[PDB]
Formats: structure tokens, C-alpha cells, sequence
């Protein structure tokens, strides 16, 4: 069943109904400010760095979920109520929340008033801005005290949960009920000693009251469902000194029948210069001289309304880069809206916060910052280039990488140090997407540092050899890449041996040594080993080249030979040499990461789809026939029912779940973009569709997380909760499928030469129109497709038949016509 | 106002409301389990280590506070209520909560229905108890269900809290409704992997039905006070499979008019060695042997009321060492009873787990296993002499400490390091406490190692040199000890200068070298300087003695010219030589730590509390003027009132709090001490009744926390919450607490050649008579007291009167009768 539905005319997805299976969320903010919205006003908001500068608390794991937010209790003749439903949870007449790019509206409705909140971060400004709209749709007159609420958080969240001792005593207020635009308060702990920062929470109109002391707006013993102060209907004026801060004003309206009140309330982070922190000789009062200013610009509703439309235009104009029209709505929404916001929430996001990951840890994974780019270098080349320099220049000189980059510092994470042998082949992954995308082959002449040390600065693809040479210096007795701590699977750990809790299964090695080897990386190594030597073929390293072409075709043997179990590839070799991912065992038999990612590169492929004997139709034939569910394909089979000692995190995890035998909805892609490689279109897109929320909209019950964005894992099969998924939003899941679609099934894809048109979509899809900009020109493609396996388009440019499916960029400002055939 | 009495014949307080101030709580436990629990069964359960092996979940800073624990949902004809009020809060016509020394009873009743819960951890058990029993009190026939409940935490408490994105999918549990004794759940998160332990919840009686699913429990939507199952008035039997595991049993329960049932709950630990995990061959079973066999130790209420019995055995029989009778009822309770078993409470948890201490970080303050250690040593002298060898091994070889030492593995934390310049001197007090309370002078022989390295063990004695040298080669310009990052002050960073936030204000030093000097660490030196130099010459140690001496003699003269103000002690030199605790400036111009610790050692003292121009008497009357408040001692005046960033986390804390012009009551027996040092036992006793929780009883509600026990720190006269108090429990204040009262106030104190006896209380407390076991024999000290100032005790020992006050030790198994008359 449904709890909402697509709009697609206004780019939101619309929840009908309070009670869905958990609850989902949207982000706010496209530059530093960012929000956590759920479809009841949950979650919370930040300045840049979500431990650090973090305005307002949110507890994970609450009981309920998600009862704490961005509050306005309505009371009415002493009845009192919230539009968001929860946290009072008073029958309402009328519920929707629609989630659209970089806003939400949440309305609720309840004895004749009505309440419609707008939420969104407007473009230049860190806030949070709320336009609420109170309506008496009642045939008779009435008069509201609505209080708003909002929970402060100390700043640093992490010692905000856990420093008590110290920090009960340390939270600060100053209260500004006669604001020049309304009523402020002023959150402003630790602003006394080192923060150059506070936050404000106003409201454009005179309050009635206020509250900043949590204990007194909602009482002793009571939750937030049941706030003494808007039950006994008057703001207790509580100024805060220590405990818990909060921002709470109380606003007068009275409406006649069929009258409307519109308030704009704002959430604002402010930052002084040191030399202007002080109002006062005697530094005792904040400087509100640009809290202020921020608060004349949105006094009124006709600048907030501005401030939305410039929002809008904002998301309408980046989103003009790639789109699709064709007989499949749902195709149609994924690509053209929803798949590409959630890329651009990646690289906004990182992996800091979601409702799974809780804004405590900053890094996010070196592989990941790569994968990412793969998903938005089309929408924002600029700052795609900016990233791939940023990582590069944390790079050991010796060509390994740090695993976690923290993008807050541009630096690596020194605790976690590196070690991950597929790590440093994904840099070569994102500056060629980029180049193709492009064409900024200078990006290639960048002075780049190693490990960001001054005067080590080689140029960029200086790095991308060191890179290259990394796995062709760590090979196993079989010529494979050693794996060391992890490849991309970070639960493959074959150097750790641990049998005691506590000891991080990424990290640490209790044997060193040994001969553990990647198939994986292999495959990898096969992918990226060509890319690289392209790039140094087109630079003019023409022995460069082909002697890593030579690397490259001896890998490919190695995968063909001592890689190859017989009906689908190995997984790897273990320390001591032994296999995994074989059918000789009874669990582990095949793993889906090498089947996909060794056929992406063109390692076993035969004459066409029919050629069984081919290995890569052998081995995809295995993964369907043995990983793949209604739900997608799981990440092997069997999976491990013992604690496997010499293999790490992979085999703690219940059958089904995660790495052991969950749906990691991220490297289904990889068998996708495999089957489209062999011509096998229509059993891509059936993978494709599995795992799509669009596809899964009608099982939102099942799936449970937003019907809108990737999730990273579904149960699988041997999970007894099979089909429910976790970690939603944050997931290389949204760049990989997104490459997927647009440029494989699809089949538009840039290249250094031109721009590739090779749609394997399958039947289901029988004609489609792709719109693309590329270099300053727009192609307009124009599908007719018979969906016959290993059946290639036969391109038509500007009304005449070319050969080859390659089409040469036109001039900047050009418009080009290709009419495809298949 | 109060919300309960003492009840000194029970040894318990008796909570009569459940609308306290503040969740008050209670310690569970006297060896390697244990719980936190309050007044209204709210908190958690640990096996040793409150960070990684805890049993059950509890969230700080919920909404209300305390909702979650312990709970028996009573669906009594489908109205539904808890005996623990939250979290349902029906209306009950009667509630008490008892906390005693090692247990607690929690009652409550509603409809003719009546629940009491005794709960407590066994000896010599690794288990939480309830003993249940339900009386019908009405006039009709009653038919309920009983459902228990408690929260699983995933064992590692940090993991549980941050790291969702893993751990949403590793709960597992295993069912056992035809448990041998009655019905069993068994947790059993991460015991497929590397735990060798898992929790069971049980009930000694066939279980109708069962949960282990909180979502299914609890239900969509709903906080725990609103659960479904409760409500729909059967269990849901859920079995979990990845969120959150619980434990609930319903139980069938029909009483006729004045019946009554007993039920008995059972929360376990259970380890198995390796080799006996699982009961099967397939290894999918845990290995239940020794869970039943504890479920069989619980199975009767017999078994359960005798094991009661011999945990009240054990603590009557502990507090055996020291009482006291007298006119006062408040001082008897607090000096037999609260205080005594606060300080075995914070030998046994350390600084880990309270309601302000979350149970992450596991370490403790050198400093603090010393001090603690001044507090329980007549108690458990062998655990004691064990607590000086371990933390002696952790010392390095040049005679620093680590800051923080781990009790739980007995190393130093190595993250945080060394350089705090008053941790040495402590080894020094704690060890020669010990040997004046035992006699034992074998301790000085043990062979102990510097910083636990193998083969590098010297005499423990040879540990105290190296402490006391240390302070000797580490002075400043004034020739007093340079303070180091900080010295019991751990705010007082006088090394730091941070402006950016996220620096630790303890461990950062943004300048080197300097000229920072402490007069704490001065006054250290030269009271346990001599104390040292003492126990070289009892060693046969004359040369090494007289030398220590010498220097013990010359930080007299600094203390009493460089560091003294004029009208007080100042409290330090900064980086630069400039003064610190001077009334030349307008803040900080006087702090406590230095008058108190100063006098204590003699500082100053002159031909009595008649001679008003001592130094002693002149730092007294200003600590008496300026820094005494009804409340008591705040630890300096005036309050910084701006940020300080040449003396660190100081001046952070808004005027009022913590280290910034809070009572930091650790500090104040102090002076207590050193006013009868001077000979004003009137003063002395004031302050001390100024602090103490009998004597505070009366004004719980400013208070707020337990007044059953001290508490770290309470508001400061510059605060506008001056007199409440945070962080109850697990303070040094307990220690000092009960020396000061024990042997300063009441007057008896061991001495290395005898037990001194030196009452100086004032007129407060005209007759009381010690009972104290020492060195085997028992002596009753009866004193008949004036009060008046610089009156000291005449001593008749056995009817005959001696000269002095000191009474030779007796052998083991005499009984030695002393009268006073002061
Ligand atoms: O292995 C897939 C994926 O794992 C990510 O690491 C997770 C992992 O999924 C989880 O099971 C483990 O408990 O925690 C780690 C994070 O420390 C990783 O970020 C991805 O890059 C990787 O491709
Ligand atoms: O300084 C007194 C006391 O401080 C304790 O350290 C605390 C300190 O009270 C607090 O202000 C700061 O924020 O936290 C630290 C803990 O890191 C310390 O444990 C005691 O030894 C010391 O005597």
C-alpha cells in the first residue's frame, strides 16, 4: 500500500497520511546551512559541520521515533494541537507534508483552523525560515495563542549527549521581546568564551511571550505531547540559565470566519568578526547588529515569498542538464527529479546526517567521495573538479590513499589511516567522468601535494600514475591485487582475525603478512587500468600507455584463469591462500560484486547475448539464478550462518542482513550496467526497476523508507524481514544508479570524442526522447526501440545516417537531432 | 520542603512521592554488577563496564526525564497503569519508594490493586532481582495480566547510541516459553560473533505470552507510557529480528479479596567459555546450562528473601569500623549510614555511571583514586592496599602520573597523558592513609613497576621518592611547584590559550615553557611532603628524611611570602609571573583551595583562634566573608565575568557554576578541616552542616538532587539558581566528607604509634560517644563537650587519665574505653 503520491507538476512528493511505516525525511539548504525535515517537522539543522555547529538537538532511537522538531501548538478555546500531528498527536481533520527540492510544506487541520507551515533554507543565508499560514475555515469567529517551539542543542552534539557534568551548567540566553522586525531570543552558550557565533529564533510580529527554559514551557513529567505552557495557554517567560535552552514564542490571532494570518518565523545562524562580538563596554551583550539584518529580510511575507521563488528557480536551473520523456512515468520522475536531487543531496550531505547516520562522525569515505562525483559532475562540473583536486592532494606519495576523507578540512583521517587496496584506483574513476564530461583535460596539469605537504605538489595525473603503479607493486602469488584491510566491501577484512568485541574489524590486523587477493580490485584494476592508459595515451606517454595496456591484459587473465571458480567468478584468496566465493563451499558460494564489476569491464564478454559460453554470461546467468530477488540481488549466497574468523565484519551480520546476505542496493548497478554490456537489455532494466523507489512506491509497507530517494540495504531473501530497507539518502546507491540509467540502459553518455548514444533498455521502454546538454550544446535524442537482446541503436544526426553510435560534440549554443533506431 | 523521610531503623530513605524535585537513584550491586536505579525504576544495568558490556538501554536528557526501565505494565480490567507512576502516570492512591544500601522497594497502587517491587543484585550473582508481589486490597474479585518489560542495550553503549547504520540489524534474541523454572527470553546480540556472553529476562511462572520486538510492544507512534500491547491486554509474541530487542513476559494473575501473588523477575549475565558457546552441533543455540542453573537459584520466593537477607548481612556487617551516638540525629545517620555508603559506592563505580555520568568514558582522575581511597580504607583496607599498588603501576619512572587511570583494565589513559603537577603528591596521601589505618608498612616494600613495564619494578616506597622529587625539580621562579597543565583545579589551565572551540581545555597548550606556579600544589607539598618524609624516617631513612624536610621547610617561607596576599593566600602565577587570586584585581581576588589546603598543613598557624593576626586565621576570616553563603563555600570571588584565555576553562562557565563561583563542595571540608586546625570547631561544624544531605533535607526542592547523598557541586551566590545542586553520587566529596566529620570534627584519627583523639565540634553537640574498631581492638570514646573555641581534649583511657591525645593501640581483641572532656 501507498501513504502518498508523486506530483509530478510541482517536483514533490506528497504524504497523505501521519502514519506511515517510519518516518521521512527531506533536506533543506544548498550551500552551508542544512536541515533534517521529517513529514512531522522532526530533525534539525546545522551550520557546516553537523558535530560541531549543530543549532537544535534531535534524539535518534526516541520512543517514539521522531518526537522532537520545529513545534507550533495551536491552542484554541484551551483545546491544544499540532499541525505536524505529532508530538500531541490530536485527531486532525486534514494531514498533508509535501517534500519538494530543498522544501517541505506540512499542513494540519483540526476543529476549523487550519495550519500550513512552508520549510526551506533560502539561497545566501544560514536559516531556516518557516512561512505558516493560520486559516479559520470555520462558520464561526476565533481567537489562537499559537506557540512555537524549538530545542537548542550546546553546539558540539557530541558532547551535547554526553558531557553533562559540564555542560548542564553552561547554557545562555539573551531574550529581545521588542525586536525591530518582532520577537527574538538569542541562543548563545559558550559565545561567552571561544564561539564567535549564536543563533536566533524570531518571529516577524510582536510576541505575546516567550519561554527559553525547556523544564518550564513543558513541565515536569511530561513529554512534549503534553507542554504545560501551551495547555495552561500563556508563555511562562522563563529565561533560561543552564539545562536545556529552548526558543518558544507565543503570538495573539484572532480570525473571523474564512480569515487568513500568515507569520514568518526564522531560525538564524550568525557569526561576528572577535573585534565586533560586543554590543557592551563590559562584553556582557551579544551584537545583534546582524541578526538584525537578517531579520529585516525576511520581516515581511512578500520577501519570504521572494526568497521561495528564488529557492525554486535555483533547483529548476540546475536540474536542465539531463532529461528524459517517455511512456514510463515512473522512469520518467526518477530520472529527470528525484535521482538527481538525491546526488546533489550526496555531495551537499556527505555522509553526515540522516535519520541512520547520526551527524556525530564527519569523514565520508575516499571511494565514496569518487562514486559521488560519478552522480553529479553533469549538474556541477566546477565544483567536481574543485573535489577531485581536494582529495588528491591528501594521497600518500607512495599512491595509497587515506580510506576516510574529512571534506570539512580537506584533510585525511589520521586515526584510520589507509591500507585499502581498491582505494586508490577510484581517483583515476572520478578525474576521467570528469574529463569526459567536460573535456577539461587541464585538470590533468594541476600542481597537486601528496599527504597536503607544502612543496611535494606533482601534477594531477602525476597522482593518477602513482595510483596505476600502486596495484601493479601489490600483487599476489596469482597476479591479483593483494587486498589488504578491505576493498570495496569494507566487511571483507582476510587480514584481521578478531575474537574480541570492541576491536574495529576495518583496522585491526592480528596477523600481518599473508597472500589475501582481490577479485575485485582485479576487475577494478581492469575498469580504471584502460581509463588510465587512455588518458596517458592522449597526454602523449605513448610507452606510458601500452605498457599499462600490458597490465591491464595480464589482469585479464588472471581474472579469466586463477580468478575464475567455473560458472561465476572467485571472491578472493584468503591470508593463507585458500579460496572464497567458490562453489566448493557450502556458504559464500558467489559473490555479486566481481560478477558485475569484471563484465563492466569487459572481462569474459563472448560474441553477443546468446554466446552461453561466454564467462560473463555464465557468471550473470549465476548471479540471476542465485543472488537475485523480487528485491534485487543479495550480496552472496549462502549466506554465512557462523562467525567466519578469518574473514571480519562480514559474517557478524544475521543471514540477510548488510553485508552478509543483504540487497546493498549499491552494487546492484554494477550487474545492471553488466547486462546492458552483454545486450541484454530488458533483464537490466527488470534489476533496475527491483530497487528504484518509483518501481517500489506501491510497496511502500514493504520497503518502509522514503518511497522518494536509494536506500543502501534491503533485506534479502534469508532475512525474515526480506524487502525492508535501511540508511536511506546517504548512499553511493544515488550516483550508481543514476550513471546506470542515464547512460546505460538509456545509453547517453559523454566521452572524451563525443557523446555515445547506445540504448539497451529491452522492450518495456519502446520510445523515449533524452534532452542533454554536453559542452554547450543541447542533443536531442530521439528513441525507437524494439528492445531485442543485442539489438544497437543505428543513429540519424540532424536528418542523416551515421556510422558507429559515436556522435561528434557540436559547437557551444548548437542544437543537435539524433534519431535512433533499435 | 521535602518529598520524604529517613528512616534510620531500615537504613533506607523513604521516597513518598513520586513528584520529586529530580529523579532521585540508587546503586544496585557491591561486586562486578551492577545497577542504576530511581525512585521510579528508571536506569540500566551493567557487567563491570558501563561503556561496552551494558545490558539495558536508558536515555540522558529524555523527554520527560526517566522514562524508561524497569517496568510491570497492570492491565486491570483494561485500565492500564505501572507501580513506577511513568511512564504511564495513572493516578495511584498510594506511592513510596525505599532506597536502601544495596536495594531499593518501589510501591504503588490504583483500583484495589497493589504492586511491590523489591529490586536488588545478589551476592555473589551477576543478576538484577525483583521480587513482585501483588495484593488485591479490594472488595471484589480481581483477574489481571501482569506484562514486564525491559529495554535491551546492544552491549556497547557508544556503538548502541551512534552507530545505526551497522547495528539496526545485529539484535537477536532466542525464546524459551518452557523455561525449566518458568519463561525465559536470551539476548543475544553479537554472540554469533565474538560475545561470549549474552542477558537473560525471566520469570519464575509459566508466562502466557511473550515480546522481545519493541516497535510490536510498544507500537507506531506511541512513548512507552502509551504502549499497545499493554492496552490491547495480550502479548503480540514478537520475535525480534534487527531494531530494538526487549524483554517482556505477560503473567495470568487472579486474586479473590486480600489475596496476594509473589512473582520473581530475574535479569542475568551469563558468560560461556569458547569451547562451550553453543548447546548444537550447527552452532544457531546458545548454550543455556548455566542461565538455568541461575534461574534455578531464583526460581522461589524463598531462595529470593534468603538471598535478601544475606545482602543486608553483607552491609551491616561492612559498616562495622566507625559510628557514632549522639543528640543529632542527622549527623548519626549521615556518619553511620549515607556517608559511608557513598563512599563504598564510589570505590565500586568509580567515576563511571550516574545520572549526570553517561557510562562512556571509563577512566577516573589519579587524583580521584587517591582521594577516594582517604574515604573507604577503614572499610576494605585489602581492597585498598591493592588500589595503591595498581595505579602505583602506572607511574612513570621520572615520578609523574597519568591524569587518568582505567580501573577496569589498571592502565593509564595514554590519550590523555601526564602534566598535571599535583597527581604525583597524591600516591603519597593515599598510601600513607593506608598504612596509618592498618599498620601495615609491608605495602612500602611491594615490588611495583613504572608505567606497567615488565622487569622495570621498584619498592612502592622508592614510588613515593620519586613523587616527592618530582615536585623538588619541577618549581618555579618563587620556588613553588610550577602547576602544569593544571593542578586539582582542572580548570585552572594556566598552559592553554585556546580561541578556538573544540580544544580540549586540559590537554591543549598553545605556549611552551612560561612561569606558571601553583600555591595549591604548595600547600600539597608541604603537608604530604612531610608525610613522606616521615615514613623515610620510620624506614630507617635519616639523611633522605631530614632533606625532605628541609624542602618541606622552604615551600613553608614561599607560601607564606611569595604566595601569600596579604589578607589571604594567593592561588597561583600565570604563564607570565603575574599574580592570580590577589585583591589587586577586580576578579578572582580570593580562592578557596589554597586557604583550606594552606591551613590544613599548618601554614600560618598561630598560638590559637585568639590570635587573630595569623596568617591561618587572616585566610580563614576572608574565606568566611567572602566566600561563604548559606549554601556553603564558593570557589572564588568575585566571579570572572568575561573570558579569561590565559587561565583556560575557568572562566567559561557563567558566574555561579562549576569552577566559575560555584560551591564546589569537594573543596569545602577543607576548611572545615582547617578550622579546627585553628581550634574553631563551631565554624567548622557550621560549614559542614552547610553541605551535608541530612542537614539539607529540609530544602529539597532548592537542593533538587538526592539528600541522601553529597553531590559535586551546588549554584554559587552569583548564580540565580544559588543552592541547587548537580552531579550527585560520584564526587571526592564523599571521601573528604566523611575524613573531615569522621576525624576532624568528632576527632578520631588513626596515627602510625596510635588513635588520636581531638574532637573540635563546637557547642552543637555537647555529648556523643565513637564507637571505632582499630587495629582489632574496639574503643569507645566518650566525649563530653563545651565547644568552645581552642578547647582541645583531656583524655581518661580505661579510668586512669593520660597526658595527650593520643591512645596507645590496644591489642587485637581488647576493649579500650576513652572519656573526653573539651
Ligand atoms: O562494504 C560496503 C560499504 O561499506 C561501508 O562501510 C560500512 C559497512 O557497510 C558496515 O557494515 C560497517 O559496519 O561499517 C562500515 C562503516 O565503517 C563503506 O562506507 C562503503 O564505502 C563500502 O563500500
Ligand atoms: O577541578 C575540580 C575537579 O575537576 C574534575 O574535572 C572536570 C571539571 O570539574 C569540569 O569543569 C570539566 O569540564 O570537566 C572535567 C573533566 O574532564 C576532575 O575530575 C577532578 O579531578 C577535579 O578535582
Amino acid at each position: 500500500m501507498r501513504y502518498g503520491h508523486f506530483d509530478d507538476e510541482a517536483r514533490e512528493y506528497v504524504i497523505t497520511t501521519p502514519h506511515t511505516p517510519y518516518p521521512w525525511i527531506n533536506y533543506l539548504g544548498s550551500e552551508q546551512f542544512f536541515s533534517l525535515l521529517s513529514h512531522q517537522a522532526g530533525g534539525y539543522s546545522f551550520y557546516r559541520d553537523a558535530k560541531m555547529r549543530r543549532l537544535t538537538r534531535y534524539r535518534y532511537n526516541n520512543i517514539p521515533a521522531d518526537a522532537g522538531g520545529r513545534y507550533l501548538y495551536v491552542n484554541d478555546g484551551g483545546d491544544v494541537w499540532t499541525p505536524s500531528w505529532l508530538p500531541v498527536k490530536a485527531d486532525l481533520d486534514h494531514f498533508e507534508a509535501r517534500h519538494g527540492l530543498g522544501y517541505s510544506t506540512i499542513t494540519g487541520e483540526r476543529n476549523g483552523v487550519r495550519v500550513e507551515t512552508l520549510f526551506f533554507v533560502p539561497v545566501g543565508e544560514n536559516a531556516e525560515v518557516q512561512k505558516v499560514t493560520v486559516t479559520n475555515t470555520s462558520d464561526s469567529y476565533k481567537s489562537l495563542t499559537l506557540f512555537s517551539f524549538v530545542e537548542f542543542c550546546l553546539w558540539n552534539a557530541q558532547d551535547d549527549q554526553t558531557n553533562y557534568q559540564r555542560n548542564l551548567s553552561i547554557g545562555e540566553v539573551e531574550v529581545e521581546q521588542e525586536s525591530p522586525h518582532g520577537s527574538a531570543i538569542y541562543h548563545r552558550t559558550e559565545y561567552r568564551e571561544r564561539r564567535d557565533h549564536y543563533a536566533v529564533f524570531a518571529v516577524n510580529t510582536q510576541a505575546e511571550g516567550f519561554d527559553t527554559d525547556r523544564d518550564t514551557f513543558v513541565g515536569a513529567y511530561n513529554s512534549l505531547g503534553e507542554a504545560a505552557v501551551p495547555l495552561k495557554g500563556e508563555s511562562a517567560n522563563s529565561v533560561a540559565s543552564g539545562w536545556y535552552p529552548i526558543g518558544s514564542h507565543s503570538v495573539a490571532v484572532s480570525l473571523a470566519p474564512g480569515e487568513s494570518r500568515e507569520l514568518v518565523y526564522v531560525l538564524g545562524y550568525v557569526e561576528n568578526p572577535d573585534e565586533e562580538k560586543w554590543a557592551d563596554d563590559a562584553k556582557q551583550v551579544v551584537n545583534k547588529e546582524r541578526a538584525h539584518a537578517l531579520l529585516s529580510r525576511f520581516a515581511t511575507s512578500e520577501q519570504t515569498d521572494a526568497a521561495f521563488a528564488a529557492l525554486k528557480d535555483y533547483w529548476t536551473d540546475l536540474l536542465s542538464t539531463y532529461s528524459v520523456s517517455s511512456n514510463d512515468e515512473k522512469l520518467d520522475r526518477m530520472v529527470n527529479i528525484w535521482n538527481q536531487y538525491q546526488c546533489m543531496v550526496t555531495f551537499n550531505m556527505s555522509r553526515s546526517a540522516s535519520f541512520f547516520e547520526t551527524g556525530i562522525g564527519r569523514g565520508m569515505g575516499f571511494r565514496d567521495s569518487n562514486q559521488d562525483l560519478l552522480g553529479f559532475v553533469h549538474l556541477i562540473p566546477e565544483r567536481a573538479r574543485e573535489r577531485i583536486i581536494d582529495i588528491a592532494s591528501t594521497q600518500f606519495a607512495d599512491g595509497s590513499a587515506y580510506h576516510q576523507y574529512q571534506p570539512l578540512t580537506k584533510r585525511g583521517n589520521n586515526d584510520i589511516g589507509s591500507g585499502f587496496n581498491d582505494d586508490p584506483l577510484w581517483l583515476i574513476a572520478g578525474t576521467a567522468a570528469y574529463i569526459k564530461e567536460t573535456g577539461d583535460f587541464s585538470i590533468l596539469d594541476e600542481p597537486v601535494p601528496f599527504d597536503n605537504e607544502p612543496g611535494s605538489e606533482v601534477p594531477l595525473f602525476e597522482h593518477l600514475t602513482r595510483s596505476f603503479e600502486f596495484t601493479v607493486t601489490h600483487r599476489g602469488p596469482h597476479g591479483l591485487p593483494l587486498i589488504g584491510r578491505a576493498d570495496w566491501n569494507d566487511c571483507l577484512n582476510l587480514n584481521c582475525f578478531s575474537t574480541t568485541p570492541g576491536e574495529s574489524f576495518q583496522t585491526t590486523e592480528n596477523q600481518a603478512g599473508g597472500v589475501a587477493e582481490s577479485t575485485f580490485i582485479a576487475a577494478q584494476f581492469v575498469l580504471y587500468g584502460e581509463q588510465y592508459a587512455e588518458l596517458a595515451a592522449r597526454r602523449g606517454l605513448a610507452d606510458v600507455a601500452d605498457r599499462a595496456r600490458g597490465h591491464v591484459a595480464e589482469m585479464r587473465d588472471a581474472l579469466l584463469t586463477d580468478g575464475w571458480d567455473g560458472s561465476w567468478f572467485l571472491r578472493a584468496y584468503d591470508y593463507y591462500g585458500n579460496p572464497i566465493g567458490t562453489d566448493a563451499h557450502d556458504e559464500g558460494k558467489i559473490w555479486i560484486e566481481p560478477q558485475g564489476f569484471a563484465v563492466m569491464a569487459g572481462v569474459g564478454v563472448g560474441e553477443g547475448p546468446q554466446d552461453t559460453d561466454a564467462p560473463a554470461i555464465k557468471a550473470l546467468d549465476s548471479v540471476n539464478e542465485m543472488l537475485a530477488t523480487d528485491h534485487g540481488m543479495v550480496l552472496q549466497y549462502p549466506a554465512y550462518t557462523t562467525y567466519q574468523v578469518h574473514m571480519g565484519e562480514v559474517s557478524t551480520y544475521p543471514p540477510g542482513y548488510k553485508e552478509n546476505g543483504g540487497i546493498f542496493c549499491h552494487n546492484n548497478p554494477w550487474v545492471i550496467i553488466a547486462e546492458t554490456v552483454v545486450g541484454r537489455g530488458g533483464r537490466a532494466f527488470d534489476y533496475y526497476k527491483r530497487i528504484t523507489p518509483a518501481y517500489r512506491e506501491d510497496i511502500s509497507d514493504v520497503h518502509r523508507l522514503e518511497p522518494y530517494v536509494y536506500a543502501q540495504m534491503i533485506a534479502g531473501k534469508e532475512a525474515v524481514r526480506h524487502g525492508e530497507a535501511k540508511n536511506s539518502w546517504l548512499t553511493g546507491t544515488a550516483a550508481w544508479n543514476f550513471v546506470t540509467v542515464s547512460q546505460y540502459l538509456l545509453g547517453v553518455r559523454p566521452e572524451y570524442d563525443g557523446l555515445v548514444v547506445d540504448p539497451q533498455i529491452g522492450p518495456d521502454v519502446p520510445s523515449f526522447t533524452v534532452t542533454r546538454v554536453a559542452r554547450g550544446a543541447t542533443y536531442e535524442i530521439t528513441v525507437t526501440n524494439s528492445g531485442t537482446d543485442g539489438s544497437r541503436g543505428r543513429l540519424v544526426v540532424d536528418g542523416t545516417p551515421v556510422e558507429g553510435n559515436l556522435v561528434p560534440y557540436a559547437p557551444a549554443g548548437s542544437t543537435v537531432r539524433v534519431d535512433v533506431t533499435l
